[PDB]
């Protein structure tokens, strides 16, 4: 007997459906359908969720269970065997500035967050987790295989904790489990104004009648400001370096400061935020503070959705853009906005992005102080890098000048983040993302490749043959028949991710295929979206369609070299033009006056 719903977390909100602005839950969007793409609730199943019992354990959790006949490799052998590498030299992306990956990072986080199981309220669980390696309950330690050098080093296994699922965090069983989806489906801002009411209303300056996002007020960037410190019994940030004491950053998304270009770059939209709220307070000196706020967190989110889709999508997907995001024909509320649950697992093609090293670069774009270049491992939840050593300034102009790193079969994800990840409770810089995003794969009761395959209406590879054919690597077809033994067991970060890029894109084709329904859903099922008729005035769609992240440099830092097209790959001084030449945000369309 099939279920309508389920009901524990909601303490239901009524809907004031005359309004203006969105919710800051993602609630009331959909007029028929309230729930749809607000935060907190279930991830949504594109097809249906595969455990190895049919409801919530793991595809690997049980020696003897197999799955379709053979055993599930350990999620650190895939790692060591195939997505590792030592040669960094020819990794980087010739036609990708290293803001190409940032973005990434960024509208991901606007997205999708499954935390690990809220049940943590003063208990060794965690320690037990950590220490004996002891797989229980919500406890899913990554083991690591023979011949792995980690065990002369680090011990037996790599933490890791299931994801937080829907109706508790403790008891439950009777149908498939669901993860949570902590922030809202729509492409509006909330990783800087926040999807819950504790957090927004708190991020916010509420002594002063103009809507400004609350600063820091122990540090100042040349006079810019930076977001307000964090507040927690263990701040990451201050223990990878006690000497320093420099708290994490406060933003509406919890990962804020997971590394120095991501604090970087949300220290960047909190300032168009207040930049904006001042301009406006300028053009209309009656708005309250109220108006002032919803209205610059209007225009951001706009923002963010016009540099997502018109610069970022298109050179992500490539020939695919034109198959899955059409030209936009207005707000369609049949759409489901709900970003599914292998989307969150698709955007993840981000990690092999991510290089080895960041700059910092000064005015004449060469290298800044003696110890320019880093290791990315040393800023990871890396806050006094910024606040004690030149701000934002030099670490922008890298994410300008440097480049991205490029997926490469042979060389998928770095060390730095492959063996050297740090984690916000352990002590080491000695984890992996790769087996993490394998092991939380399954985690997540995700359909094999071949699934996927025919999902998306392409071939499913049954033999090594088939497979090499597909991958257009022998060697790598290779290994993974090896250790998978059926194309069908092939994890979907990995198998998605092996496939070669599409023409101009940055994705193969079932990534295309994934990220670009999903994309699709989130625009087209977007009431507030700021293409649609209603939400921006004529002139109001004019003057926004001239922002580029170029603009948003030049009137928050005091950097006036910029590329005209941010995400391609640019070289100082010839890609770089002066910031006088670049489209501004006309504010004058927000003008309403009276008598
Ligand atoms: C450190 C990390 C990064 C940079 C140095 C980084 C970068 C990205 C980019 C560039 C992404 C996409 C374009 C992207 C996507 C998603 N991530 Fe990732 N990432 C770093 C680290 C992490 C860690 C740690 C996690 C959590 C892993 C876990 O399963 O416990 C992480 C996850 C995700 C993710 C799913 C988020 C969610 O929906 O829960 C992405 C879409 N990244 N990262
Ligand atoms: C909330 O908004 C208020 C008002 O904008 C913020 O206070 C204002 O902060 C500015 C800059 O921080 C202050 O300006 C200058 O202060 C320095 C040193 O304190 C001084 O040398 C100058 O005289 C100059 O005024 C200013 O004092 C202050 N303005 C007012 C009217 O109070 C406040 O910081 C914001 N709160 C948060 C949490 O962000
Ligand atoms: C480096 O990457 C650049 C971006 O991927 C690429 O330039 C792009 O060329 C394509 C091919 O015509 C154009 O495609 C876009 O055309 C217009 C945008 O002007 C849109 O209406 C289409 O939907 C489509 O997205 C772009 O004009 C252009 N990209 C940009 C941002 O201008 C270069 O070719 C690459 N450089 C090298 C040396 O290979
Ligand atoms: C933990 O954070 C410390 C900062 O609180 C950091 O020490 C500081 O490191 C800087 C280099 O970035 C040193 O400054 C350099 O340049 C200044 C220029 O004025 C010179 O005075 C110095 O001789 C030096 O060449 C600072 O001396 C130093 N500050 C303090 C108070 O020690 C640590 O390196 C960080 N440790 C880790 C593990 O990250
Ligand atoms: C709004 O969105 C829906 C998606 O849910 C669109 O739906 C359709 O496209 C076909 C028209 O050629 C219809 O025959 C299908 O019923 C439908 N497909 C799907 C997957 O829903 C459509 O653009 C809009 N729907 C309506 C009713 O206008
Ligand atoms: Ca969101």
């Amino acid at each position: 007997s099939w279920e309508v719903g389920c009901g524990a977390p909601v303490p239901l909100v009524k809907c004031d459906e005359n309004s203006p602005y969105r919710t800051i839950t993602g609630d009331c969007n959909n007029r028929r359908s309230p729930a749809l793409g607000a935060a907190n609730r279930a991830l949504a199943r594109w097809l249906p969720a595969e455990y190895e019992d049919g409801l919530a354990l793991p595809f690997g959790w049980t020696q003897r269970k197999t799955r379709n006949g053979f055993r599930v490799p350990l999620a650190r052998e895939v790692s060591n065997k195939i997505v590792g590498y030592l040669d960094e030299e020819g990794v980087l992306d010739q036609n990708r500035s290293l803001l190409f990956m940032q973005w990434g990072q960024i509208v991901d986080h606007d997205l999708d967050f499954a935390p690990e199981t809220e049940l943590g309220s003063n208990e060794h669980s965690k320690t037990q987790c950590e220490e004996y390696c002891i797989q229980g309950d919500n406890c899913f330690p990554i083991m690591f295989p023979k011949n792995d050098p980690k065990l002369k080093t680090q011990g037996k296994c790599m933490p890791f904790f299931r994801a937080g699922f829907v109706c508790p965090t403790p008891p439950y069983q009777s149908l498939a489990r669901e993860q949570i989806n902590a922030v809202t489906s729509f492409l509006d801002a909330s990783l800087v104004y926040g999807s819950e009411p504790s957090l927004a209303s708190r991020l916010r300056n509420l002594s002063s009648p103009l809507g400004l996002m609350a600063v820091n007020q122990e540090a100042w960037d040349h006079g810019l400001a930076y977001l307000p410190f964090n507040n927690k019994k263990p701040s990451p940030c201050e223990f990878i370096n006690t000497t320093a004491r420099v708290p994490c950053f406060l933003a509406g998304d919890f990962r804020a400061s997971e590394q120095i270009l991501l604090a970087t770059a949300h220290t960047l939209l909190l300032r168009e935020h207040n930049r904006l709220a001042r301009e406006l307070k300028k053009l209309n000196p009656h708005w309250n503070g109220e108006k002032l706020y919803q209205e610059a967190r209007k225009i951001l989110g706009a923002f963010i959705q016009i540099i997502t889709f018109r610069d970022y999508l298109p050179i992500v997907l490539g020939s695919e853009m034109q198959k899955w995001i059409p030209p936009y024909q207005g707000y369609n509320n049949s759409v489901d906005p709900r970003i599914s649950n292998v989307f969150t697992f698709a955007f993840r093609f981000g990690h092999m992005e991510v290089p080895s090293t960041v700059s910092r670069l000064d005015e004449n774009y060469q290298p800044w102080g003696p110890e320019a270049e880093l290791p990315l491992h040393t800023l990871f939840f890396n806050t006094w890098r910024i606040i004690k050593d030149g701000g934002i300034d030099p670490l922008v102009r890298g994410l300008l000048a440097k480049k991205s790193k490029l997926m490469n079969q042979d060389k998928m994800v770095t060390s730095e983040l492959r063996n050297k990840l740090f984690q916000p409770t352990h002590k080491i810089h000695g984890f992996d993302l790769a087996a993490i995003n394998l092991q939380r794969c399954r985690d997540h009761g995700m359909p094999g490749y071949n699934s996927w395959r025919g999902f998306c209406g392409l071939s499913q590879p049954k033999t090594l043959k088939g497979l090499q054919t597909v991958l257009k690597n022998k060697i790598l077809a290779k290994k993974l028949m090896d250790l998978y033994k059926t194309p069908d067991n092939i994890d979907i970060w990995i198998g998605g991710n092996a496939e070669p890029m599409v023409e101009r894109g940055r994705v193969g084709p079932l990534l295309a295929c994934l990220l670009g329904r999903q994309f699709q859903q989130i625009r087209d099922g977007d009431r507030f979206w700021w293409e649609n008729p209603g939400v921006f005035t004529e002139k109001q769609r004019d003057s926004l369609q001239k922002v580029s992240f170029s603009r948003l440099i030049c009137d928050n830092t005091h950097i006036t070299k910029v590329p005209l097209h941010a995400f391609q790959a640019n070289n100082y001084p010839h890609d770089f033009v002066d910031c006088s030449t670049v489209d501004k945000l006309d504010l004058s369309p927000w003008a309403s006056r009276e008598n």
